[PDB]
């Protein structure tokens, strides 16, 4: 599937990649979206960013 790891300066690279899910992480710490292909971590308000398992999975 492809889910983008751009942003924090430099925004050109998408992961085009194999796992099962991929994250929307839009926090981080320098107030961004930077993100990708990993997560299973049932997200019940749990330890991690939001985790969907289709690509792209709404921007």
């Amino acid at each position: 599937r492809i889910c983008y790891n751009h942003l924090g300066t430099k925004p050109p690279t998408t992961e085009t990649c194999q796992e099962d899910s991929c994250y929307k992480n839009i926090w981080t710490f320098d107030n961004i979206i930077r993100r990708g292909c990993g997560c299973f971590t049932p997200r019940g308000d749990m330890p991690g960013p939001y985790c969907c398992e289709s690509d792209k999975c709404n921007l």
